[PDB]
This record gives C-alpha cells, sequence and structure tokens, in this order.
C-alpha cells in the first residue's frame, strides 16, 4: 500500500510517533475549523467586490475541516498496540492508513484557493478567463497525478518518482501563472498593497513547495538511513499539517489584509 502502512505491519511504531503524529494531524483539522470562523466573521470587514474571496476561504475551510478529520481518525484507528511488543502495528480488521482524504482534499480546494486571488487583484494585459482556465486544469492534473505516484511508493518506487515529477511539471506552470497574476496585481496599486501581494508571493512559494518534501521525505536519506523510517513519517505529517496551514489558512488571511487595503482607495 503505502509507507506508513509498511512500517505498522514490519515494524510497529513507538508510543511516541503515534501519539504525536496524531495530536499534530488533529491540530490540523483543529485550525481549519477556526479559519472557518475567523472567515465567516470577518466577511464584513471588506467591500462586496473582494467578498468572494472570503467565501472561497469559507468554503475551503469547511472541505479542509472535515477531510482532515477523517484522515485523522484514519490514522488512529489503523493501528493497535501491542503491549508484548511494545510498539503500535497494522491492524487487519481495520481499514489501513489511506491517503486518499488528504488528496481529495487537495483537489477540491485547489480552483478555490487559485481562483481567489483573482477576486482580489486586478489582471492587466492576460485574460481573466484564460488565467483561470489555466490554473483549474493544471491544479487538477497536479492532484491528481500526485495522486497516482503514491499509490507505488512501497511498490514500484520508479513509479513513485517519475509520476510525481509529472505532478511537479502542472507545479511549476501554476507557479509560472500566478508569478505572472502577482505582477500585473502590482500594476496600479499602492506601495502598501503592493507589498502585502510580495508577501502572497513568499508565502505561496514556500507552503506549496514543502508538499512534495512531504512526498519524498523517507527517501531524503538513501534507501535507508534517518528518515526511512518511524521518524520519516513523524516528519512527512507534520511538514503537511504546515502546508495545510500555510496554503489554506494563512494563505487566505493574506488574501482578506490585501482586500482590506483596498477598501481604502
Ligand atoms: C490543500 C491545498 C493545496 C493547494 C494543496 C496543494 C498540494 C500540492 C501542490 C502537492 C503537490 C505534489 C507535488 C508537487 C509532487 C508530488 C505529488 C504532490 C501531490 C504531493
Ligand atoms: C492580521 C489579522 C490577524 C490574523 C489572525 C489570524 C486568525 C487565524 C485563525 C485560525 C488560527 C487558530 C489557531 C488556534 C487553533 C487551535
Ligand atoms: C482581526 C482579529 C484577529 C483575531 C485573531 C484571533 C485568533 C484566535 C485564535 C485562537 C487563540
Ligand atoms: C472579528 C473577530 C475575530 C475572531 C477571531 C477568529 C476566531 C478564532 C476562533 C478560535
Ligand atoms: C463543497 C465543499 C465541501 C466539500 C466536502 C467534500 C466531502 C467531504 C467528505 C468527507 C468524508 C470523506
Ligand atoms: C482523482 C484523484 C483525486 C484523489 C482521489 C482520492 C479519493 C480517495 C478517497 C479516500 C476514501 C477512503 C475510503
Ligand atoms: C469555484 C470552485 C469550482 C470548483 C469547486 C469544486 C472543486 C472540484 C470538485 C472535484
Ligand atoms: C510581514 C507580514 C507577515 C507575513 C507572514 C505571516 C505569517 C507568519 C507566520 C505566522
Ligand atoms: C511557511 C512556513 C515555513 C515552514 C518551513 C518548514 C518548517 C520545518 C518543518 C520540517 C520538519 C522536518
Ligand atoms: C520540486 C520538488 C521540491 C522538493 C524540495 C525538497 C528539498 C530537499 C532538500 C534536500
Ligand atoms: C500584514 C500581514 C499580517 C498578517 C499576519 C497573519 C499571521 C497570523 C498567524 C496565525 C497562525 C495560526 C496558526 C496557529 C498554529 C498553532
Ligand atoms: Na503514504
Amino acid at each position: 500500500a503505502n509507507f506508513e502502512n509498511f512500517i505498522g505491519a514490519t515494524e510497529g511504531f513507538s508510543e511516541i510517533a503515534y501519539q504525536f503524529t496524531s495530536h499534530i494531524l488533529t491540530l490540523g483539522y483543529a485550525v481549519m475549523l477556526a479559519g472557518l470562523l475567523y472567515f465567516i466573521l470577518t466577511i464584513k470587514n471588506v467591500d462586496k467586490k473582494f467578498q468572494m474571496s472570503n467565501i472561497l476561504s469559507a468554503v475551503v475551510m469547511v472541505s479542509a475541516f472535515l477531510l482532515l478529520y477523517a484522515q485523522a481518525q484514519n490514522w488512529t484507528s489503523s493501528f493497535t498496540f501491542n503491549e508484548e511488543v511494545g510498539r503500535y502495528f497494522l491492524d487487519p480488521s481495520g481499514d489501513l492508513f489511506n491517503n486518499g482524504y488528504r488528496y481529495l482534499n487537495w483537489l477540491i480546494d485547489v480552483p478555490m484557493l487559485l481562483f481567489q486571488i483573482l477576486f482580489v487583484v486586478s489582471l492587466t494585459t492576460s485574460k481573466f478567463s484564460s488565467v483561470r482556465n489555466q490554473f483549474w486544469f493544471s491544479g487538477a492534473m497536479m492532484i491528481i497525478t500526485g495522486y497516482i505516484g503514491q499509490f507505488y511508493e512501497v511498490s514500484n518506487l520508479t513509479a513513485f518518482l517519475v509520476w510525481g515529477a509529472i505532478s511537479s511539471a502542472f507545479f511549476f506552470h501554476i507557479l509560472w501563472v500566478m508569478k505572472k497574476v502577482i505582477n500585473e496585481g502590482k500594476e496600479g496599486i499602492s506601495p502598501a498593497g503592493q507589498k502585502i501581494l510580495s508577501n502572497i508571493w513568499i508565502l505561496f512559494l514556500i507552503s506549496w513547495t514543502l508538499y512534495p518534501g512531504a512526498y519524498l521525505m523517507p527517501y531524503l536519506t538513501g534507501v535507508d538511513g534517518f528518515l526511512y523510517s518511524e521518524d520519516g513519517v513523524m516528519a512527512r505529517q507534520l511538514v503537511y499539517t504546515i502546508a495545510d496551514v500555510s496554503s489554506k489558512v494563512i494563505y487566505g488571511v493574506l488574501l482578506g489584509n490585501l482586500a482590506i487595503t483596498l477598501s481604502k482607495n
């Protein structure tokens, strides 16, 4: 199956990696619910013209709360403790750990996160529907091909890399079109609003690069090594959670500041 299943069915998890991974994943869905409330309550401090941005943040949190709750209970109900051996092991009766909850929350969210900037800033030379269509297509294909490649994380590894690599090409296209978007969005706004735009670019750049980092994490130190272990599991799932807070919550928080700043023309 995946690589988490491998460790829980050949070596187990110490009670310190199981609970750490259950606490940081629960942190993940709790945040999403505080961002659901924050975005609703803030829908007023922005003009009607930018409110579709906040709405899209509200919906993105509804799908993040629900599905990250799922992934969280998918990890805790997939491993049972062995007092004899003293570690946590894959449970044959449970449903096994399954990434598909996360990856699905990615495919729902990517049009929305990408589409929403185009309600705050104004393009100059590009065409709205041209940018929109390019985002929805490559965003969807990125998450899809990345959902394929990680199926073989344990089996065909050359598949795991080459399919992720394909998912990375769509990712670099998105980065291109976001980059052009940020740029035209700076034309004819204040220096203050331009500073915030610059923030949303460094935030978009780091948060989104984290994801393939988690994808590869157990293989970043060889065929065996430090990470080829429960430690790379602890690490891959802590990185994913920081990426989910950064790209969905801090991203929308920042975009709300810009809208607010642009309310004062
Ligand atoms: C939760 C919201 C968003 C926008 C999530 C984005 C996730 C990625 C950009 C993940 C990308 C991948 C890459 C670059 C290559 C391997 C497969 C991944 C899906 C992990
Ligand atoms: Na996995």
